[PDB]
């Protein structure tokens, strides 16, 4: 019963400025899907990926897992033309299959099967 909740709140940001990567108070999530198109040309647009030992906090304490994050990012290379995203962050999919719990070597052979359709999803590790 009753009708009650906030129906319309207005917080408006201002904020009509391209932006730029200005960084002072928290790095949003931007899942930035970096994709590669391959076509009649296979380079490495700039992106690379990493497989490394990434500590979180479970209830057996701080236990290491496997994680996929940026090995090198390259200067011209989309990830670094974001500007948003760092050799720190993390790797989620490629195209559409997920890295969690692959191999790299599985997880780079996944790009290459589906270079020409290569999209990469990535995640600020920049946290605050």
């Amino acid at each position: 019963g009753s009708k009650t909740k906030a129906p319309s709140i207005s917080i408006p940001h201002d904020f009509r400025q391209v932006s730029a990567i200005i960084d002072v108070d928290i790095v949003p999530e931007t899942h930035r899907r970096v994709r590669l198109l391959k076509h009649g040309s296979d380079k490495p647009l700039g992106f690379y990926i990493r497989d490394g030992t990434s500590v979180r906090v479970t209830a057996s304490g701080l236990e290491k897992q496997p994680g996929i994050f940026i090995s090198r990012l390259v200067p011209g290379g989309l990830a670094e033309s974001t500007g948003l995203l760092a050799v720190n962050d993390e790797v989620i999919e490629v195209n559409g299959i997920e890295v969690a719990g692959k191999t790299l070597d599985q997880v780079t052979d996944m790009m290459v099967a589906n270079s020409s359709n290569l999209i990469i999803t990535v995640k600020p590790a920049n946290q605050r």
